[PDB]
């Protein structure tokens, strides 16, 4: 499998990347910046699980579509359906989001990916890009709370908490408006691109999207209380 060379090196980046942020907090105590710690550690410990098992043969199905067997890996959804919302709710804890704000957000990240997997798992070509459009306007109902509802929360708080989430809020619109587009191009999609490209593709996005989202956060006084 030529993907497997992506899957290798996927799994090496987020296992150091965990151990890096691991290691990092060993200097901290504050209460309030272990929390943001524990979730930005655990989001890549997740990723480096889910890569592993794809690398080993675990979380692949044959899925029959445009008159062919096609390779799904559906264990790529599994991570996303548990990080995604980790990083959610790290941007929430960061600009201190309502319970109720945190609830829309998981449910709409908990659409975003289930119909994702719906769609990759569809045997109908054409019904797979219903299921990618209902998950894209998922996703773009998140970028806006994230864009326009939280900077306003940020821009109530301390400077140094607007300053921080605005890099974060500009790093998570840009990677995560990717994964659509990759998705289309993919052999999940109109298969414009072989297996191998989507997994260096998605590894590069995952590793951006966890590892160094995690580095401009835990780097930040805004974690400090
Ligand atoms: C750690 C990985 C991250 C930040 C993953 C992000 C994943 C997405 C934003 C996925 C979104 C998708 C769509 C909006 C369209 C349909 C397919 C998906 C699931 C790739
Ligand atoms: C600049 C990046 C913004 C990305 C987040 C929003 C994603 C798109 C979702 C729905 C459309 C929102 C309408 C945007 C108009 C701008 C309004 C304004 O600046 O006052
Ligand atoms: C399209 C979404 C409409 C239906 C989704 C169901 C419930 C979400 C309601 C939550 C409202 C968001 C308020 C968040 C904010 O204050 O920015
Ligand atoms: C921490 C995860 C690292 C996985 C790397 C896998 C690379 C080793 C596989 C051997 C390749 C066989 C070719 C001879
Ligand atoms: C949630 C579980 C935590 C995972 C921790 C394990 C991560 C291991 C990181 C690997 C380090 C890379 C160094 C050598 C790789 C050689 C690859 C060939
Ligand atoms: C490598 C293993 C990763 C561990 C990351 C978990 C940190 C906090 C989890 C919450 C309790
Ligand atoms: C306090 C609020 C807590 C929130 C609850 C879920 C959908 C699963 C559908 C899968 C079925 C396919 C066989
Ligand atoms: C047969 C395919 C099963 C699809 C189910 C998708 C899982 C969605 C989980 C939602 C969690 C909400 C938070
Ligand atoms: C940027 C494109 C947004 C429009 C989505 C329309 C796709 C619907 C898929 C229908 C399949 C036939
Ligand atoms: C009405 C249609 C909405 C679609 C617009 C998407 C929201 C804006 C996101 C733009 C961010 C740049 C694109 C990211 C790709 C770069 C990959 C690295
Ligand atoms: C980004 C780099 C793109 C490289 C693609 C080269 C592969 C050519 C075969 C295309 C058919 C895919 C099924
Ligand atoms: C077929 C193409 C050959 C290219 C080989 C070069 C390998 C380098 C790719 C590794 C990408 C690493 C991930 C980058 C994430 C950046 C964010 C860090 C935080
Ligand atoms: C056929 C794979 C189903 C995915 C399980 C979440
Ligand atoms: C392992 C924690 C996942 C919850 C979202
Ligand atoms: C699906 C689009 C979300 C934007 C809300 C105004
Ligand atoms: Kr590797
Ligand atoms: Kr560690
Ligand atoms: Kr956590
Ligand atoms: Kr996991
Ligand atoms: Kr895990
Ligand atoms: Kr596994
Ligand atoms: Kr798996
Ligand atoms: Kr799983
Ligand atoms: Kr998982
Ligand atoms: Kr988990
Ligand atoms: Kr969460
Ligand atoms: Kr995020
Ligand atoms: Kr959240
Ligand atoms: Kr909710
Ligand atoms: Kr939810
Ligand atoms: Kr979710
Ligand atoms: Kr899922
Ligand atoms: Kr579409
Ligand atoms: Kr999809
Ligand atoms: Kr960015
Ligand atoms: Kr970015
Ligand atoms: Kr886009
Ligand atoms: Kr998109
Ligand atoms: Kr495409
Ligand atoms: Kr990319
Ligand atoms: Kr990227
Ligand atoms: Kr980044
Ligand atoms: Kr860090």
């Amino acid at each position: 499998r030529p993907e497997w060379i992506w899957l290798a090196l996927g799994a090496a980046l987020m296992g150091l990347g965990a151990l890096y942020f691991l290691v990092k907090g060993m200097g901290v105590s504050d209460p309030d910046a272990k929390k943001f710690y524990a979730i930005t550690a655990l989001v890549p410990a997740i990723a480096f699980t889910m890569y592993l098992s794809m690398l080993l043969g675990y979380g692949l199905t044959m899925v029959p579509f445009g008159g062919e067997q096609n390779p799904i890996y559906w264990a790529r959804y599994a991570d996303w359906l548990f990080t995604t919302p980790l990083l959610l709710l790290d941007l929430a804890l960061l600009v201190d989001a309502d319970q109720g704000t945190i609830l829309a957000l998981v449910g709409a990240d908990g659409i975003m990916i289930g119909t994702g997997l719906v769609g990759a798992l569809t045997k109908v070509y054409s019904y797979r890009f219903v299921w990618w459009a209902i998950s894209t306007a998922a996703m773009l109902y998140i970028l806006y709370v994230l864009f326009f509802g939280f900077t306003s929360k940020a821009e109530s708080m301390r400077p140094e908490v607007a300053s921080t989430f605005k890099v974060l809020r500009n790093v998570t619109v840009v990677l995560w408006s990717a994964y659509p587009v990759v998705w289309l191009i993919g052999s999940e999609g109109a298969g414009i691109v072989p297996l191998n490209i989507e997994t260096l593709l998605f590894m590069v996005l995952d590793v951006s999207a966890k590892v160094g989202f995690g580095l401009i956060l835990l780097r930040s006084r805004a974690i400090f209380g």
